[PDB]
């Protein structure tokens, strides 16, 4: 099974998941000055103001919030997107240091962590079918740096105690994601895929240029949280991020000059 280990990481995907060798895989690095300002993309629709947090589970590469995507409740709409996109999950990649972690980066800089906040298009009906169309999904990607504490995400660091183990979950309502978003809604986008198997190359990524800001002490908990089930021997969840990938025939366009 797939990991981000020695022998089941990303230079073993291709075999299990030969589109890892695609034409739109991510992530890419983002060469700032070669990115071009797009005057005719617009600016970014994040409306959250009602999302309703569910669960929080740790599915052994990772660990995200899942949120009620039943109706039109915490949408992204706007920028290169057409139509409306529901919020399902957000997760992140983080690092076994503060040197490395995103998935992205920019100007080949590797942030401390990564922020995907996952969106589907809502004329699929649901996320899977929506996984199988080109523009199906969309994801804000948002940088963490090591500096000041980022309040809004607490809550998150002080749960990740009961759910330390692959398969563990609980309850996380009334979570309000509006509270990890950084000022500024300058975007870089282009198109590409999941960046974890099956790496389907269904995603419009909507990257963040302002990272936000946490603690030392915020993400050193990430990094406590396990790999392996409970009662296994304890392999700690750290560097689960994919290398940039090969940007072939794509632009990355910005929303900003
Ligand atoms: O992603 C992973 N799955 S695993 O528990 O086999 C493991 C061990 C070491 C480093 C990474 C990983
Ligand atoms: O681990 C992931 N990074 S991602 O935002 O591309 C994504 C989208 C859907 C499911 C999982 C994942
Ligand atoms: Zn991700």
């Amino acid at each position: 099974h797939w990991g981000y280990g020695k022998h089941n990481g990303p230079e073993h995907w291709h075999k299990d998941f030969p589109i890892a060798k695609g034409e739109r895989q991510s992530p890419v690095d983002i060469d700032t000055h070669t990115a071009k300002y797009d005057p005719s993309l617009k600016p970014l629709s994040v409306s959250y103001d009602q999302a309703t947090s569910l669960r929080i589970l740790n599915n052994g590469h990772s660990f995200q919030v899942t949120f009620d995507d039943s109706q039109d409740k915490a949408v992204l709409k706007g920028g290169p997107l057409d139509g409306t996109y529901r919020l399902l999950q957000f997760h992140f990649h983080w690092g076994s240091l503060d040197g490395q972690g995103s998935e992205h980066t920019v100007d080949k800089k590797k942030y401390a962590a990564e922020l995907h906040l996952v969106h589907w298009n809502t004329k699929y009906g649901d996320v899977g079918k929506a996984v199988q169309q080109p523009d199906g999904l969309a994801v804000l990607g948002i940088f963490l740096k090591v500096g000041s504490a980022k309040p809004g995400l607490q809550k998150v660091v002080d749960v990740l105690d009961s759910i330390k183990t692959e398969g563990k979950s609980a309850d996380f309502t009334n979570f309000d994601p509006r509270g990890l978003l950084p000022e500024s809604l300058d975007y870089w986008t282009y198109p590409g895929s999941l960046t974890t198997p099956p790496l389907a190359e269904c995603v419009t990524w909507i990257v963040l240029k302002e990272p936000i800001s946490v603690s030392s002490e915020q993400v050193l908990k990430f990094r406590k949280l396990n790999f392996n089930g409970e009662g296994e021997p304890e392999e700690l969840m750290v560097d689960n991020w994919r290398p940039a990938q090969p940007l072939k025939n794509r632009q990355i366009k910005a929303s900003f000059k």
